[PDB]
Formats: structure tokens, C-alpha cells, sequence
């Protein structure tokens, strides 16, 4: 059967997908997928804070029954737990001085200077597509140096998370005259088929009806509406 009460983890640093208000509410983009499917579902929901390390421990020990907390459907989380269907993309993205006719391929690449954070999928992806191909792609410390550097013109170009470089740098005074260079990137292996909802193996009926709830709210306008309230983009991705 499905919870009493679905006991949903989320990692409340993660604007604008899951936060708190001035009120203590949980709030976002996420807490309001998680919010319009419960009801969908006619099922309670308990929100649960939690550091983002957590949330899959939790899930297996069953102190929570759900995960909604931008976290990338990949092969080796696929390993050990279950996804509903994609809930939005999570995927990286060059960025550039506005005009640059720079594309996220080793052919336009081939002799730019690009930057990623060490450490992170943005770097993981560069070395396998770009740094092993002959690329000058240089790992930095710490994201602000990455854009000191980009503005600087020490680099070229950036591969940064999509979202929290429209969030971040591109609304922020700096980033005024620099925009996204060619078309996200995708893969599953760094990045994820998107993000999802994390569930237990075995909890088969949740997943069900989480999928159920989410195509429903995809089909009659209400993703896009509420996706509208923090992007000016297609979120959701392909």
C-alpha cells in the first residue's frame, strides 16, 4: 500500500528548486512538483530537511519514503534505488561573451581556453569530450576565479550547470554582457536523465503514482505554470 504519509527528503539549499521562506516554509520549484503531485496522488506529504549526502541513506534505511531534491536520474544511483520519470533536465552549458559564436564541440573548442570547477561533473564531462582530445581545458579551486578569469579574458568559455549559471552570473551584474554559447549538454552518465523522484526499489505502486500525478500536471498546463514562476526557459529540457 502507499504511505499514510509520504515522508519526502530535500536538501534546502538548492534555490529556486527547494529553499525556506521568511515563514519556515519549504518553497521552490521542487516543493511545488512534490506539492501538486501528492495531491494528484490523494496521499499526505511531509516534508523532511536534510543535507543532500543524506537523502539517499535515509531513503534506504526507510526514515523517508521519497527524495525530490534535484537529484540526477544517472546509471549508478539506477544501481541502487528507483526514479519516477524525469521532472525537469539538469544539464551544463557553455557560457561566453554575449556575441560569441563558440559551440559546446571539440570543433569549435579546439583552441579556446575553457574552464570548469575541479572535482565536478562539468570537469568529468570536459576531460572525456574535450581535455583528452586536445582542448586547453584548466580546473579551477573555487567558482569565483572561474568567472574573474572568464570576464578577465583569460578563458574563453565556461562549462557550469545550466540552471545555476542562469540563476547566478547571468542575472548578476557581471555577467551582463555574457550569455549561454550553443545548446545545453546532455548525458546520462555525468549529468543524468534529468532529475527525479528518488524511491525505494520496491515501492513500485509510489512510483506508479508519483508517474501517474506527474503526467497528468505535465498534460494540462499545470507544469508549465508552475515552472513559469522561476524560468524563462524550457526547463523541463527534451
Amino acid at each position: 500500500a502507499l504511505p499514510q504519509t509520504v515522508r519526502i527528503g530535500t536538501d534546502t539549499t538548492a534555490a529556486p528548486f527547494s529553499s525556506k521562506d521568511a515563514k519556515g516554509e519549504f518553497i521552490g520549484f521542487d516543493i511545488d512538483l512534490g506539492n501538486e503531485m501528492c495531491k494528484r496522488m490523494q496521499v499526505k506529504c511531509t516534508w523532511v530537511a536534510s543535507d543532500f549526502d543524506a537523502l539517499i541513506p535515509s531513503l534506504k534505511a526507510k526514515k523517508i519514503d521519497a527524495i525530490i531534491s534535484s537529484l540526477s536520474i544517472t546509471d549508478k544511483r539506477q544501481q541502487e534505488i528507483a526514479f519516477s520519470d524525469k521532472l525537469y533536465a539538469a544539464d551544463s552549458r557553455l557560457i561566453a561573451a554575449k556575441g560569441s559564436p563558440i559551440q559546446p564541440t571539440l570543433e569549435s573548442l579546439k583552441g579556446k581556453h575553457v574552464g570548469v570547477l575541479q572535482g565536478s561533473t562539468q570537469e568529468a564531462y570536459a576531460n572525456d569530450n574535450w581535455r583528452t582530445k586536445g582542448v586547453d581545458v584548466v580546473a579551477y579551486a573555487n567558482q569565483d576565479l572561474i568567472y574573474s578569469d572568464l570576464t578577465a579574458g583569460r578563458l574563453d568559455a565556461a562549462l557550469q550547470d545550466e540552471v545555476a549559471a542562469s540563476e547566478g552570473f547571468l542575472k548578476q551584474p557581471a555577467g551582463k554582457e555574457y550569455a549561454f554559447a550553443g545548446p545545453s549538454v546532455k548525458d546520462k552518465k555525468y549529468f543524468g536523465d534529468g532529475t527525479g523522484v528518488g524511491l525505494r526499489k520496491d515501492d513500485t505502486e509510489l512510483k506508479a503514482a508519483f508517474d501517474k500525478a506527474l503526467t497528468e500536471l505535465r498534460q494540462d498546463g499545470t507544469y508549465d505554470k508552475m515552472a513559469k514562476k522561476y524560468f524563462d526557459f524550457n526547463v523541463y529540457g527534451d
